[PDB]
């Protein structure tokens, strides 16, 4: 059995970047049911002894798409909180201006990449086996851990995701995305 | 250039359906949004001058994922009517039970497979080339077009088609749906 991990921060502390009401449904209907879902596929089979990243890398279809969508969401609210956004500093202000010539030209692409990334999905910042960081985007429930790549920071483009306060502007939900990402959590993923 | 299709009823005649906002988003942001994108991207081009169901059958990529969701909301539109809903006659009910065993088999089946479909995308009720019915799911833009069957129905499960009205409950969306159908329109389609 998986659970449905505490968010870490208050249902509103993301407000008004994201409010406390997709928070309710995103979390506590939507990642909810991928967590219930999850455990009803996997009773009984040989995935009831994995980890949930072994499941991931494992298995297709049903079983595939809910675990990996548990994994990407309790990692999407990771890489989000309150009093953080901005430019980050440190070592990721050093891979980022590397990898991408400065952090104006590295959000300008993550940007694009997410207002592009067709039907739902999601768009990720990962640093690759060589150490060069890329934006990759991937479909539905798709997740960098099935590749080589280190996963550092992601944003969800199904719709639910920003509908309630964006409606269908997605780029709206892209720029206040900003104003939230936790670049403690991308710097511990980055060193690890 | 394409023009987005007059809606053959007023914005609030599915309510409380399908709600007046949903068609100000659905109709008047997203479906005039792939419009104005199909027609930026073949202006000057081949494609230019060819009807929109030469454009699906012979293209790919951003070309073909703005084509095939212009007619499949214009297609989408002209499955809902007031003042329909409830159980076919004639023809069409006759080749539903034959090939579903009854309505109320192929209700069912349909509103599965609608629920099921995961992501962004569409269920069709189509007509095979060997003249029986079947219920087909297709993921983001893809329509039958493509194939051999021709379409009679279908309903849009992308969460932007719902997510006002009934927020994660696509059952309740599935529910209401039921209640819109246009049977004149599928009868048109099946002799077709
Ligand atoms: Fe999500
Ligand atoms: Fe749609």
């Amino acid at each position: 059995s998986f659970e449905l991990p505490a968010l870490p921060y208050a249902k509103d502390a993301l407000a008004p970047h994201i409010s406390a009401e997709t928070i309710e449904y995103h979390y506590g209907k939507h990642h909810q049911t991928y967590v219930t879902n999850l455990n009803n596929l996997i009773k009984g089979t040989a995935f009831e002894g994995k980890s949930l990243e072994e499941i991931i890398r494992s298995s297709e279809g049903g079983v595939f798409n809910n675990a990996a969508q548990v994994w990407n969401h309790t990692f999407y609210w990771n890489c989000l909180a309150p009093n953080a956004g901005g430019e980050p500093t440190g070592k990721v202000a050093e891979a980022i201006a590397a990898s991408f010539g400065s952090f104006a030209d590295f959000k300008a692409q993550f940007t694009d990449a997410a207002i592009k990334n067709f039907g739902s999905g999601w768009t990720w910042l990962v640093k690759n086996s060589d150490g060069k960081l890329a934006i990759v985007s991937t479909s539905n429930a798709g997740t960098p851990l099935t590749t080589d790549a280190t996963p550092l920071l992601t944003v969800d483009v199904w719709e639910h995701a920003y509908y309630i306060d964006y409606r269908n502007a997605r780029p709206g939900y892209l720029e206040h995305f900003w104003a939230l990402v936790n670049w403690e959590f991308v710097a511990k993923n980055l060193a690890a």
